[PDB]
């Protein structure tokens, strides 16, 4: 019927939701852009997806073909600018090789290309005239880029490159796009000229002729197998790919940072490699967003389904929502989701400085730009990856069905936590950092950025909370100082144990675990920072900052008691003041809680786009589950086939 | 071929694996017997299921039927008793109606029927002539079983009772084998008998018709949909029934512990009412055993991929170093390891218990009843969360490999994650306990000191107020150092619980506001029981060269692991300072040390199949690449290099035709 029947929850908003609407997309502009496209992709047949966990590899690969050909021609019919193109895309919500066209195929030619080659391929590939593919990662290397083991050696005799695999772990093996679709591809691999290996570079590569689509000779290329989850990303055709002395031409690599001549001498250009931030600093800024995003839909669906089910507490039934477990448990996902999309933000301003810094020829601060970006896209990507986890299971049983939309979710967003550097990996190159930086303490060197407390370190070193009563630990001061003074003692405590080893690179391996622990701390730190400095700009709508701020609080007092033991070793927070912080997390868990519906609805998702039956907006959940169950494959026939041969043979006695 | 990879790493074990394996088993029998079948299973064909995820809803459901079958075929051929035909099914390793069947229909008619109502169905159910499900969960209850709307009315003029579904909401829903096998069900409603209701009762019903398995009248039954995962719980058809006025006589009510006479009479037994109880215990102990089983098999897979891949830390010119060197692959991994272990041996004293509790029970000795509760619902829910989560912790360790499907481990975070929810929801379990601990301190050890798991709550006196003498990173190898640790940790969290509710003028409504809090106290015991056992178990004779020794490395690392991640609550007991917990830290770092030579040998000890971990990753000779090319293969993508839609949804694009 579509009547609402989350109405009376709604009902209970103390802000208007539609001005909380406009602080989630960012502005009016990118909210009525995403809220048109949304609605457009919705209302499309062709952009179905709930039966997507009803089709076989093959068919889900075709329908997704159909999707982006479907998705290609509504772009020139509407003629969508590359905003609305973006958004569509996202919407459609289903990985496909286009994902990496556009997102790494691209990009990399843009960047790494020269004037003459981008002029040339950015036309082919702008135009669809081509598809393209980011193919890095091999069987034997993944994260280690430095490793990779495909060679490309020029052929002075013919001006041309070999591109060779010496082994079966040479091969590529995960890059999107690749197994089925793409027609060439950036491949990285160790150049080598003059009898010289000069590292890793990137070149063009035809892998199919664009007239049959038929792989070129020489070129062995195919998926790798089938993925985590029903659906997610097995619409993606995730390939591998090998070379047999397959030949380019010289030009075809890309010559921007470094240029190879045909007298084959290897030539490093004058050009600034200090600008390679386009694939480390933007790009993570899109990852982090990401994950607000990936979060929020699981919060949302959760949030609704725990307003919607009764169980225990009673005649009717307490709403599982209104159990401090179940509070404790999502609210600090809702508060994450909204501290992670203004980290988000803030992550777009320091892109606008760190270009800003790439022009006056600035390079002083690249290297805090690199391990706070680096450590933000391990942090999130970890904390939204569990929390989509805990959301299913905050929806008991029924959040195990596939057409609940959360296994589905966590499936595809988990290679989060993977690509573009294994989060483990990330968070060692900001405790580096933040060794280096705890070097220069007392070297008389004033610290910067979000580094900037550790001048303070004198203080922070010794302090003492004033805490003295629960609404104390309202106050960004002593909220800040709490956070500051615990990653700073962890960090300081690192860099004392890393002096007590003769070998340096030896003690900073033994203490590895805690390493990364304190360069988590540091980049919690930033996050709670952020979500404070968020509170001080200018916020339109009644009560909506005061939700906010409720959310802040929450996200940085639930980390404060998960991490306790970081702030009790420093002896500026007692146990007695720890309570107080608890007393405190309780209080704005409840009131947040008649909030809790009105904060999801600001995510402003479609029941299309978030394809979930127990996060429905009208909260029409059960009649749905039912309805969805005779769709099942299984519900086909009454009589199972393999009833006559398996089952009454068996109760008939015969066998 | 057959060259062994990790040759060098099973070389570096300083303990005969051998033995090891017999710890793990439990005994020589158990060893023997579970080897013999494994290899059984492993050799068989109609067993395999490394396509499993290659295969339609409908193709791995006829496979699953087709499992069984030859499953029955096979125990009557080998002429298999009945511990052999569990592990039978237990390494086939696929969920099925089978599990439902042996595991709860006949478990329920066995403890809930009568004498004459056991010999008649059970004779039925144990020569399979039909096949049961347990229906008790519904679309709008599942943990709150008090809470079902099914009725079961009784119909004194015709001697019947008639169930029914009130609402759609009322429908049952989840019940495995219930979608599209069995033919029978212990169906649970509300006894309504004399215009009143008596509470949440069995009742036996006839689904299907044995003759050609139609729906009997008025039957409403069919399967729920597609589940998490690709295979997994999806080879079972959980469903949903609804009942429209169904008819059924009064004596297919199981009537052991209560009856109703043809008056319409409700008459409770002369069988006390705790004598069900046994049941659930010996559910939640089999749980509690899965949990080991589950998380041993994707520790064994990420123990030996860490083993064969290498990542950085290139010396020798190119050599770089295996992942499982990295501490931080060993702190996420090795804890993991230890609580293999750790829930095995706990899960070995919940089958004592079990037998403990049948026993005294059978004698109506109910003194230990509300303990063995408490103990069994929280281990249940402490063993199964930190397996589920151990389990996909396993697959990040592998890195992006463990992304795909032939790792073996997205199948067996998918299958396994029900344990969580089933038998009740793990947090409401949690809540279970911590009324039974609130209760337990309420018992100031003045009526009748606290025994059991409990005892310690006894010794609160030097407890409340201890100081750990921990002078040297050794001295967290000292069990009662570890121990009292541990209680007194647990002790102050449930001690501090009481007393903030007792500031409540209601209780239940400081109960209810300290939910959490509750929880957290109600962990730590459940967690201090896990430790006890583990440092109980060392004290037992144990025979194998250097075997007890890597055991005691695991005993402590589960311990001072768990210390570590939940160091707040030790800091807040003062008992614990905070250099003695950095130099917990040291000593677990050196555990890690210690413990990684025998890495790989550790999860060898688990003596399981290639064919049952069912992991490229994983692969007991360490050769992945080659075979992760060769599973690429099978995939039906690559059944043409030029994929089907090509000609519709890419040509065009590349022409510009659209
Ligand atoms: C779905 C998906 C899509 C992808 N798409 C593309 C693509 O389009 N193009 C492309 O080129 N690639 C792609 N990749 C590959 C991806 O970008 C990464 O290169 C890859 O996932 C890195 O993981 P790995 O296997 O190298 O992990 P590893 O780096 O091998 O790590 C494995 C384990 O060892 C640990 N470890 C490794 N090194 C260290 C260290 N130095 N210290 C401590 N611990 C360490 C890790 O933490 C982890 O526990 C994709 C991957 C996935 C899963
Ligand atoms: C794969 C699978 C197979 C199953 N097979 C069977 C079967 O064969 N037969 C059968 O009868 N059933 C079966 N079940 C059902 C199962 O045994 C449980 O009854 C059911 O999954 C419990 O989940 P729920 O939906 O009731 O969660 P709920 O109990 O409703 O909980 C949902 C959320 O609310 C919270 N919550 C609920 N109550 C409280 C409270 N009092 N205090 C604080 N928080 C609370 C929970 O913590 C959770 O976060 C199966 C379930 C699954 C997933
Ligand atoms: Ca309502
Ligand atoms: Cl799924
Ligand atoms: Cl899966
Ligand atoms: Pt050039
Ligand atoms: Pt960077
Ligand atoms: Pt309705
Ligand atoms: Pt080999
Ligand atoms: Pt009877
Ligand atoms: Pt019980």
């Amino acid at each position: 019927e579509g009547i609402d029947h989350l109405a009376d929850e709604r009902n209970k908003a103390e802000f208007d939701v539609e001005d909380m609407k406009i602080v989630w997309a960012g502005s009016r502009h990118a909210f009525e852009v995403s809220d048109r496209i949304a609605r457009l992709v919705a209302s499309d047949p062709v952009f179905e997806k709930s039966n997507r966990a009803r089709l076989s590899r093959k068919e889900l690969f075709k329908s997704t073909l159909r999707k982006c050909a479907h998705a290609f021609k509504r772009i020139i019919e509407l003629r969508l600018n590359e905003e609305e193109a973006g958004r569509l895309r996202h919407f459609i919500d289903q990985p496909a090789y286009v994902d990496l066209h556009w997102g790494m195929f691209v990009p990399a030619i843009k960047g790494q290309g020269t004037e003459e080659q981008q002029k040339k391929w950015l036309s082919l590939a702008n135009k669809m005239q081509i598809i393209g593919c980011y193919a890095q990662t091999e069987l034997g290397h993944g994260s280690n880029v430095q490793g990779l083991e495909t060679t490309a050696t020029l052929d002075p005799k013919t001006d041309e490159f070999v591109i060779h695999t010496p082994t079966q772990t040479a091969s590529k093996w995960w890059p999107g796009g690749l197994g089925k679709v793409s027609t060439h591809a950036v491949v990285y691999a160790r150049l080598i000229t003059n009898g010289k290996d000069y590292g890793i570079h990137g070149f063009i590569v035809q892998l199919r002729s664009l007239e049959d689509h038929s792989p070129l000779p020489n070129i062995t290329v195919g998926d790798i197998g089938t993925k985590m989850g029903n659906g997610a990303y097995n619409s993606m055709d995730n390939g591998f790919l090998m070379f047999d002395h397959v030949r380019i031409p010289r030009d075809q690599m890309l010559m921007r940072l470094s240029k190879v001549t045909r007298e084959g001498e290897y030539v490093p250009s004058d050009v600034p490699k200090q600008l390679v931030y386009g694939t480390m600093v933007y790009v993570r800024q899109t990852i982090v967003a990401d994950a607000s995003n990936a979060l929020s839909r699981a919060v949302c669906i959760a949030t609704r389904y725990s307003a919607v089910r009764r169980q225990f507490g009673a005649g009717i039934e307490t709403q599982v929502i209104d159990y401090k477990t179940q509070q404790n448990r999502l609210f600090p996902l809702l508060a994450s989701a909204y501290a992670f999309r203004f980290v988000g933000e803030w992550l777009k301003w320091l892109y606008t400085d760190v270009t800003e810094r790439l022009a006056a020829s600035d390079f002083a601060t690249l290297p805090e730009a690199h391990a706070c970006t680096a450590g933000l896209k391990s942090l999130t990507t970890t904390a939204t990856a569990d929390g989509i986890e805990e959301c299913r299971k905050l929806c008991g049983g029924h959040g195990y069905l596939w057409c609940s939309g959360l296994p589905e979710l966590f499936a595809v967003y988990v290679p989060a936590c993977t690509y573009e550097g294994d989060n483990v990996v990330l968070q060692l190159q900001v405790a580096r950092f933040l060794m280096k930086t705890v070097a220069q303490l007392g070297s008389g060197k004033v610290p910067v950025g979000t580094t900037a407390y550790m001048g303070r370190a004198a203080h922070l070193l010794q302090c003492r909370s004033g805490v003295q009563k629960a609404e104390d630990w309202l106050n960004p001061d002593v909220v800040l100082e709490a956070f500051e003074a615990r990653a700073l003692r962890m960090a300081v405590t690192c860099a004392k144990n890393l002096s007590k080893f003769e070998n340096q690179e030896q003690g900073f391996q033994e203490l590895l675990a805690d390493l990364v622990e304190a360069a988590i701390a540091h980049c919690q730190l930033i996050v709670v920072s952020k979500f404070i400095a968020k509170l001080e700009q200018d916020i339109g709508g009644k009560g909506v900052k005061k939700q906010l701020n409720n959310l802040c609080y929450i996200y940085a007092l639930y980390l404060l008691h998960k991490h306790l033991g970081d702030f009790l070793s420093t002896n500026c927070i007692t146990p007695k003041q720890a309570s107080l912080a608890n007393d405190q997390l309780r209080s704005l868990y409840t009131q947040v809680r008649p909030n809790a519906v009105a904060l999801v609805d600001a995510f402003n998702y479609t029941d299309h786009y978030l394809n979930s039956v127990l996060g429905r907006y009208d909260g029409n959940v059960y009649p749905k589950l039912f309805e969805e169950a005779l769709k099942d494959p299984l519900n086909d026939s009454v009589v199972p086939d393999g009833y006559q041969e398996y089952l009454r043979p068996v109760l008939q006695q015969q066998l």
